[PDB]
């Protein structure tokens, strides 16, 4: 996250770190046994890390659980990033408490102008690289579909939304992918793609979770 603030340890209890020997993407806990992330974050041998603040120090609230199965959306297109969503089932159920909790799925799609919270351990500079050890947060509004399409002509589908600031300076960045966009207590987006980070007229692009509720519930119910 560029231009954000330090969340504070365990203040975003549904935030997960996906680890394959190092942190590579964020995720969101949706129930005690399932995580939602970005399909572009798919790999085999994922370890889900819950209750993290500093990803380099065992502080005492972590739960490390291996994934038992991963399911990329049936229509994921890696060239266009359309349907950039995946489900990961944990080998065992996480223990839920104040610091490890699930985020609720939306019953309605959020509108342009709604303020949301975006979080992750990604790069913090738009120029060069500096990866934080502790969870970073950014409050950003959902942009109008019109704004979004004008920033990225021919690339936004109905399963994507833009969030951020057209003036630049504040955005998600590398390593934030798969992380949550929460608006009014519901998971509305997944950090998916962008052009650079925090550049003027190039806000981050997010997977629109409200379009996938049916797929998520059906999938959880049978696996
Ligand atoms: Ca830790």
């Amino acid at each position: 996250i560029v231009g954000g603030y330090t969340c504070g340890a365990n203040t975003v209890p549904y935030q997960v770190s996906l680890n394959s020997g190092y942190h590579f993407c964020g995720g969101s806990l949706i129930n005690s046994q399932w995580v939602v992330s970005a399909a572009h974050c798919y790999k085999s041998g994922i370890q889900v890390r819950l209750g993290e603040d500093n990803i380099n120090v065992v502080e005492g609230n972590e739960q490390f659980i291996s994934a038992s199965k991963s399911i990329v959306h049936p229509s994921y297109n890696s060239n266009t990033l359309n349907n950039d969503i995946m489900l990961i089932k944990l080998k065992s159920a996480a223990s839920l408490n104040s610091r490890v909790a699930s985020i609720s799925l939306p019953t309605s799609c959020a509108s342009a102008g709604t303020q949301c919270l975006i979080s992750g351990w990604g790069n913090t500079k738009s120029s060069g690289t500096s990866y934080p050890d502790v969870l970073k947060c950014l409050k950003a509004p959902i942009l109008s579909d019109s704004s979004c399409k004008s920033a990225y002509p021919g690339q936004i589908t109905s399963n994507m939304f833009c969030a951020g600031y057209l003036e630049g300076g504040k955005d998600s960045c590398q390593g934030d992918s798969g992380g949550p966009v929460v608006c009014s207590g519901k998971l509305q987006g997944i950090v998916s793609w962008g052009s650079g980070c925090a550049q003027k007229n190039k806000p981050g692009v997010y997977t629109k979770v409200c379009n996938y509720v049916s797929w998520i519930k059906q999938t959880i119910a049978s696996n």
